[PDB]
């Protein structure tokens, strides 16, 4: 019959923060890009649709507070362009400006802008003061576009070279509905992330889940993006450690029901070349996974775990090398035969190489040995079975 009315907030879109100050062991130290007068505007792929929506802002790694003077949101056109019929002021308790300390995170008030599942919104940030902006997502295989002065309401940003392809203290979008609907967090690394895939074309697997979910007619099952590119289970950098940034950035996603934890090959393949004190044993990387799973079983979360795609060729003797593949090969072995996960996806079996299992497959292969392809993207989202995300 009439399904309850009652509304509740969905994550629809998400980027997990990283710490760009922060370097490896031995590294000189880095700095952070800043806006002075300036607006940003990303733009997103929205996984689910709704009637009003929330923005989380956050200057979780900044080292003094951040003002963001005006936050603003409206469809994207493309490009920069947006359709201004649909420009919405993003307040906070009201308020048009919001001071955040550092180390601290704000989600808005709602707005009342009704959106459609895998679509385009930009999200547009003013920074009048002189603002320094550590908290961003490296790597959002997405253009972001930056120009002089308040054109958060403009129809499109005038600058050029002042384009993006990080987040910039952007994390989370949140929108209501009154169906029934479920969120699946992928939780990974850069091949999480979508890097290598297109730019703009909204290619990264979590994309094509998405795409496989929206076709079979299941618009209420929401994907959303938490890797981070470099990142590792058991050391900062890239990122904060997996078992760190866990309670933030899977447990605490609004509506999580479902996970799909791939992560562990920049624990084997950091320890060659760029970080040798960190050494680590396939058994460590366990310990790290189950504790993970154990916490977010705990909280009706199901969880699936990936194995870890084949990467012979990838830098030989400097990220691979045959420790490594031992150590790929004992977690692997782990995932297949853990009677403590909901299920696996063998991401590895899907995008092996049929002539040597130990390589990825050449027409999934980006070329580098590690990162996929558009294609071998595909084939990631095309491994899984829709019925456990139900
Ligand atoms: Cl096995
Ligand atoms: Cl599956
Ligand atoms: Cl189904």
């Amino acid at each position: 019959g009439l399904v309850p009315r009652g509304s509740h907030m969905y994550a629809s879109w998400t980027a997990s923060m990283s710490d760009a100050t922060q370097v490896l062991p031995g590294a000189a130290p880095a700095a952070s890009q800043s806006f002075n007068n300036q607006t940003v505007r990303h733009v997103l792929r929205l996984s689910l649709g709704g009637n009003t929506l929330r923005v989380k802002v956050s200057n979780l790694f900044g080292k003094s507070p951040i003002t963001f003077t005006a936050v603003r949101v409206a469809k994207s056109t493309g490009q920069s362009n947006i359709d201004v019929s649909t420009d919405k002021s993003v307040t906070f308790n009201g308020q048009a400006s919001v001071t955040l300390e550092a180390g601290t995170e704000l989600v808005s008030d709602a707005v009342n802008l009704e959106v459609a599942p895998l679509t385009n919104i930009a999200v547009s940030m003013y920074f009048s003061s002189p603002t320094a902006m550590p908290t961003v997502h490296a790597l959002g295989v997405q253009t972001a576009f930056i120009g002089a002065g308040n054109q958060t309401a403009a129809t499109s940003i005038s600058a050029a070279a002042d384009q993006s392809q990080s987040y910039y203290g952007l994390t989370a979008l949140e929108v209501s509905s009154i169906q029934k609907t479920n969120v699946v967090v992928t939780f990974g690394d850069s091949i999480t992330d979508g890097y290598k895939s297109t730019v703009d074309a909204s290619k990264r697997y979590p994309n094509q889940l998405d795409d496989r979910l929206k076709t079979a007619g299941f618009s209420r099952i929401g994907v959303v993006n938490q890797g981070i590119s470099g990142n590792r289970w058991l050391n900062d950098f890239s990122g904060p450690s997996g078992t760190s940034r866990f309670d933030r950035d899977v447990l605490n996603v609004t509506g999580i029901t479902h996970a799909i934890i791939l992560l562990g090959v920049n624990d084997l393949g950091f320890s060659a070349w760029l970080a040798p004190t960190q050494t680590v044993t396939a058994e460590q990387v366990i310990a790290a996974m189950t504790t993970a799973i154990v916490k977010a079983k705990a909280k009706g979360i199901k969880v699936f775990v990936g194995t870890i795609i084949p990467f012979k060729g990838a830098s030989m003797g400097y990220y691979y090398t045959d420790a490594a593949e031992a150590k790929r090969q004992t977690i692997n072995t782990f995932i297949r035969n853990s009677k403590e996960i909901d299920g696996v996806i063998d991401f590895a079996d899907a995008l092996k190489n049929p002539a040597d299992p130990l390589t990825i497959n050449p027409i999934y292969d980006s070329g580098d040995a590690l990162h996929p392809n558009d294609a071998g993207y595909e084939a990631m989202a095309a491994a899984i079975d829709l019925s456990k995300l139900q």
